[PDB]
């Protein structure tokens, strides 16, 4: 309904108005949680020739540990260089629906099992026809998402996926000179 | 309405997977037609401190005067410099709302009513609290706007701004290359 609608035209607003990123995303995420449930949100960026993903924001219920505390790490061979090209949302159990998962090559994902985290939600973003980066949510508990559920994080998320790549020019402008 | 979400959706859409920026505006604008009965649109870009507006973005129905056909232009001592604080939409007039109408410090007012345009509305582009452009429409009929109407275009006045911002950044960087 209208739910969806509003919470679009408040981040619209949002973005328009609030000056520090930081600030924005705070709240922008505590709205999406009026739409969606999750415990815990991060926006990654993708770096995909260097095979790269950085920590762009977080709002995290957990702490992981520090080694797995970098804002920047490879990607190579990963899960989640897999989804590059994803064009709709994905929702997925750690545990099951992750060919990865184990402490070997999926340390994150284990360590995130290992923590209690149990659910973990993709939501690709875009710009130019680039996937610039992710929405995530990481839960306890296997959230249920339907169809309509994601398709109204999608649209949500190309909200994001503006808000995202405005602070990703700011900085390329930045350190252009 | 669902008409309306989808709307927002799809230019979050356009915007996240349309690499050119000319068939970016011409796609958003089109589908704007379908909420919104207007003749033409137009997106300016503003210069606060030269106290300039550049057009970025055109799809008139009609011809202008040689004489007002230019890129860049002042807009010092015009009706448009007292919106350049503005949150929200504003529908008007053009011969009744406007003080600046008929005097010669208004020929671009002057020439849309000539060309039989009664209506126009401002809508503000907006990117951390700071107005860099307007979205605005002309029609001959002078239609009601509702408070959800202008809510819309604002909400989705809102990613066109970063849009816009984002192509002035690129610019901007392919100029420092």
């Amino acid at each position: 309904s209208n739910a969806a609608l509003k919470l679009m035209q408040y981040i619209g607003d949002a973005i328009g108005t609030i000056r520090d990123p930081q600030e924005l995303f705070r709240t922008v995420t505590d709205k999406l949680r009026l739409l969606f449930a999750f415990d815990s949100a991060v926006i990654i960026t993708i770096d995909r020739e260097r095979r790269e993903a950085s920590v762009f924001f977080e709002m995290l219920r957990f702490e992981l540990p520090e080694q797995l505390r970098h804002q920047t790490r490879s990607i190579a061979g990963t899960w989640l260089e897999g989804h590059l090209d994803d064009r709709t949302v994905t929702v997925a159990s750690i545990a099951r629906d992750i060919p990865s998962f184990g402490a070997d090559g999926a340390p994150l994902l284990w360590t995130l099992h290992e923590l209690g985290m149990r659910q973990i939600v993709l939501s690709p973003l875009r710009s130019g026809g680039r996937v610039i980066g992710f929405l995530s949510f990481v839960s306890a508990e296997e959230k249920l998402w339907s169809d309509g559920d994601k398709s109204l994080l999608s649209g949500v998320s190309s909200s994001i996926a503006i808000a995202v790549s405005n602070a990703l020019a700011y900085e390329e402008l930045r350190q252009r000179e």
